[PDB]
């Protein structure tokens, strides 16, 4: 409340620290779906079925532009990439499989860097 704060955690490191988790993602071996944007033309249903599209490249771009408030709404993206595999690709598939194994991949990047 007024002029009662809780301690100041450190947040002075979140952008380098998120920029180099960013990166590991990008350079994972099961990344290729998830590169670039989708394309919205040559997707049937894409565009339709997924009303926020969000890839690492667009994160990216998001990152180095200051774009992302805190470390929160950057992890918010990124999972949006991975929910929006889910709900488009069948758990069956080379994308689907790929999708669940960069989640995995993040999550734990992220709680070994900020928990
Ligand atoms: C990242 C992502 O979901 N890409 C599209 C998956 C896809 C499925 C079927 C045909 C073409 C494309």
């Amino acid at each position: 409340s007024m002029s009662v704060k809780k301690p100041k955690r450190d947040d002075s490191k979140d952008l380098a620290l998120c920029s180099m988790i960013l990166t590991e993602m990008e350079t994972h071996e099961d990344a290729w779906p998830f590169l670039l944007p989708v394309n919205l033309k040559l997707v049937p249903g894409y565009k339709k079925v997924i009303k926020k599209p969000m890839d690492f490249s667009t994160i990216r771009e998001k990152l180095s532009s200051g774009q992302y408030p805190n470390l929160e709404t950057f992890a918010l993206d990124v999972r949006l990439v991975f929910d929006n595999c889910e709900t488009f690709n069948e758990d069956d598939s080379d994308i689907g499989r790929a999708g669940h194994n960069m989640r995995k991949y993040f999550e734990k990047k992220w709680t070994d860097t900020f928990k």
